[PDB]
């Protein structure tokens, strides 16, 4: 956000994560791959936020992890922790979604 830059480097949802854990507290995120018959869970843990999503495949089971965390900033309207802008309420949902779908291209 700071500069244009970033925007391009945004292409990935770990991008978002990666400043959400920094600019909170300069701390990196927590990551855990677990083995279950269910497949694999990713758990992410962040500070206070903590969420688990299970999946067959390893992209798809930490991009579904880190949707589930930024949720529950919204919740607590805290969506500002690296400062996700959302001129409207859609707007922050649909922002982030974007930043899932813009995944690829």
């Amino acid at each position: 956000n700071r500069t244009d830059l970033e925007m391009f480097l945004k292409k990935t949802p770990l991008m978002v994560l990666e400043e959400a854990a920094k600019a909170v507290y300069q701390k990196t995120p927590t990551w855990g791959t677990v083995e279950l018959p269910e497949g694999f869970e990713m758990t992410l843990i962040l500070n206070e936020i903590t969420v688990k999503g299970q999946a067959t495949s390893k992209k798809a089971a930490r991009q579904k992890a880190a949707v589930e965390y930024l949720r529950k900033v919204v919740e607590k309207g805290k969506h500002e922790i690296f400062f996700i802008p959302g001129t409207t309420k859609e707007e922050a949902l649909s922002n982030i979604d974007q930043i899932s779908d813009k995944a690829e291209e």
